[PDB]
């Protein structure tokens, strides 16, 4: 699609077989969602925001599909004000900023 | 332009003849720049997400230039770690999100 930013870019992400609402981020490096189980391991990582660094969990390889484009790479969970997807799954969607 | 998402979507912005970089932000609904000087009147806004929150000064109806673009809307001024382009002033370039 085409997604104009009169409103919050949110859609619908599909992950661990369950819909959520998450932003599309073009700040966001990385996709960050809400507290969550995923499987695996999980690795450190720290995410600078607005009012400094956190702590989240990183999970590898996760298959998520983002408005029914399937993807699978990095997500992190931890104290996201909103799932949140960033530029490492946008890219892998394909997904572009144009005017 | 079409901006890929492989690297931070960081533009050069002209605002209150000073020539910064920005970041191409959808994930904010409002543009957010370091301190600066601006005209006109502001009032106290707390804006937040990873990290917390931090209080920044609101003037609204500034001109910017984001790419050649002209805009106008408003402008969030305070200690925010990275200039950001918001959707309140993407919207007016035209700018979308593609896939
Ligand atoms: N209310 C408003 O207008 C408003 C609020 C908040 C801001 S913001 O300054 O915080 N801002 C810009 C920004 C800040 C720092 C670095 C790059 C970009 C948000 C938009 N894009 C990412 C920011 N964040 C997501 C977010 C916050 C609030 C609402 C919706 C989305 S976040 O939680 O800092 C985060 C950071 C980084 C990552 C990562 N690494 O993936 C994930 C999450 C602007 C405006
Ligand atoms: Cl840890
Ligand atoms: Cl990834
Ligand atoms: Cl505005």
């Amino acid at each position: 699609p085409q997604i104009t930013l009169w409103q919050r870019p949110l859609v619908t992400i599909k992950i661990g077989g369950q819909l959520k609402e998450a932003l599309l981020d073009t700040g966001a490096d990385d996709t960050v969602l809400e507290e969550m189980s995923l499987p695996g391991r999980w690795k450190p990582k720290m995410i600078g925001g607005i009012g400094g660094f956190i702590k989240v969990r990183q999970y590898d390889q996760i298959l998520i599909e983002i408005c029914g484009h399937k993807a699978i790479g990095t997500v992190l969970v931890g104290p996201t004000p909103v799932n949140i997807i960033g530029r490492n799954l946008l890219t892998q969607i394909g997904c572009t900023l144009n005017f």
